[PDB]
């Protein structure tokens, strides 16, 4: 399977685990989070062995924001009609335009 | 919060070290570059206490594009055509909308 899909998913899980849980996580040992950080770098290194960095970055930002928006609504219950989402979308549209002219 | 600004600088130091290692020095450990990127993530983790992860991803890319553009050309805002001007305005305006939001 693609390293890139694993790598984006590893960043989403790993970054989500950064601010999550003042008690100790259900299902998951905390050394698993350390392994996940190591796995994320391994997946990234495989990804940027084979995929050009700037081309990859455009895919990566677009997939990552959507994936964590879906996760934010799904697992954390977050609203889709918050004005911050609109602000984020303006940035997402703007970064896409710069990416096409560079 | 100015932590994401620090995370951007930690990204600039680490990215330059990676590019320096690939193109120029033969004698730089991978672990040091990884620690510089981990510093960007620690500064991000402090940010993720205050700014939601999806919002934080979009701001990191857009704030990145302006600083990286300025450093990589050595000046800001030369050779802008009409959609590029709109692209820069959208990035600034979206971040400003998030900045005004609590
Ligand atoms: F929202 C974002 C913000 C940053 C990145 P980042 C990054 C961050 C932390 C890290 F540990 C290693 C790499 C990147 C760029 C293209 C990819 F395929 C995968 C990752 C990156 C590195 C150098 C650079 F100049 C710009 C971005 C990705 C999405």
């Amino acid at each position: 399977y693609i390293y890139l899909g694993g790598a984006i998913l590893a960043e989403v899980i790993g970054t989500t685990l950064m601010k999550f849980s003042e008690g100790f996580t259900r299902l998951w040992p905390s050394v698993g989070t350390i392994i996940c950080y190591c796995a994320s770098f391994w997946l990234l290194a495989q990804t940027l062995a084979y995929i050009p960095t700037g081309i990859a970055y455009a895919i990566w930002v677009g997939v990552g924001i959507v994936l964590i928006s879906l996760l934010s609504w799904g697992f954390f219950g977050q609203r889709l009609d918050l004005p911050a989402i609109i602000g984020m979308m303006l940035i997402c549209a703007g970064v896409l335009i710069i990416n096409l002219l560079s």
